[PDB]
């Protein structure tokens, strides 16, 4: 309810004081955050990751009532939904399906259990390079920022960790282009 109660709960779950002050600036998001936090186990121990993810969720709900919202919360606190991206997907799914939403349906549509390995990223990158080989041979290293943009956008890599994308691309491009030479001067 009141700013004092909201303040108390948020700092108790471990939001830092400067963060709490910012959150309560937005009363709709604060209302959702409060209600979302209250539908988790009394003895659950928040951390930087889940606090942030539940705040994401609150920022999506933004004062409105979402049927089956607890499915998303349980997914966050149990480690099923690890990223803002998964939380946004789970939110969109639960919003689309309303009360017909189930854990498995949400999971299945929020990348839950999907782990793309460095080896799979590499396969997808290789395939892209094969498909665009002559455009890439012609443009050489100047095109690397473009390859990166296109690789991020590959739907097979939606749930992949995007920090792997750049090093794997640099390695694969080297195989085709050879090392940077006079052709690559800027």
């Amino acid at each position: 309810s009141s700013v004092e109660e909201l303040t108390q709960l948020f700092s108790q779950v471990g939001f830092e004081d400067k963060k709490v002050k910012e959150i309560v600036k937005n009363k709709k998001v604060s209302d959702s955050l409060y209600k979302l936090i209250k539908e988790t186990p009394s003895d659950y121990q928040w951390n930087k990751s889940t606090r942030a993810l539940v705040h994401n969720l609150a920022s999506f709900v933004k004062g409105t009532d979402l049927p089956k919202s607890e499915l998303i919360v349980n997914g966050i606190i149990n480690g099923d939904l690890k990223t803002s991206l998964q939380v946004d997907a789970a939110f969109k799914y639960v919003k689309a399906n309303g009360e017909a939403s189930t854990k498995m349906g949400m999971n299945e549509n929020s990348g839950v259990g999907i782990e793309i390995t460095e080896d799979q990223v590499r396969n997808y990158v290789m395939q892209y390079i094969q498909e665009n080989k002559e455009r890439i041979l012609t443009e050489r290293y100047k095109l690397v920022p473009g390859i990166f943009a296109d690789v991020k956008n590959l739907k097979e890599l939606k749930w992949a960790d995007p920090r792997s994308f750049k090093p794997i691309i640099d390695q694969e491009v080297l195989k085709l282009l050879g090392p940077k030479d006079e052709r690559d001067l800027i």
